């Protein structure tokens, strides 16, 4: 996507990105935060053993998130304060991630940011509102990470 900020960005990675809006979007937000964004991730992959090969799909997911943030007491930690869902902004967490997903990129030497990338930001460097979900869901995320890794070395 040229000379965009997101001109590295694979048509994947982009898509997920797209994705996390629309999931935001659908629980009544307006602002992406990390918990949507690992939505978007989970939308995106076609694994058929489910996202980063872990069994984990959208529609559980999805009650996850509504559950923890939105049938008992809102999170403090987002209320940072759009004409159509993809004008739908990022929060300051979701941005940190996205930071984060470009300097692996460039460590790993790699000429792209993937979805990979993406994930590993997130599970390294957001406001533990990934890990929530994760826990909820019974999953690890050091091993979703390891996976991540895994994928990007072909």
């Amino acid at each position: 996507l040229g000379s965009m900020v997101f001109e590295r960005f694979t048509e994947r990675a982009i898509r997920a990105i797209i994705f996390s809006q629309k999931e935001a979007k659908s629980l009544g937000k307006d602002m992406v935060y990390t918990q949507h964004l690992l939505l978007g991730l989970i939308a995106e992959d076609r694994d058929p053993q489910g996202f980063l090969g872990s069994g984990i799909t959208i529609d559980k997911a999805r009650e996850a998130v509504w559950s923890i943030w939105d049938e008992a007491n809102s999170d403090s930690k987002q209320e940072e304060a759009y004409s159509k869902s993809t004008d739908m902004p990022f929060s300051i967490s979701t941005k940190r991630v996205f930071e984060a997903a470009v300097e692996y990129s460039r460590t790993m030497d790699c000429q792209y940011i993937a979805p990979e990338h993406i994930a590993v930001g997130l599970f390294t460097v957001d406001d533990g509102s990934a890990g929530r979900v994760l826990k909820r869901l019974g999953a690890n995320m050091n091993l979703l990470t390891a996976a991540a890794l895994t994928r990007l070395k072909g």
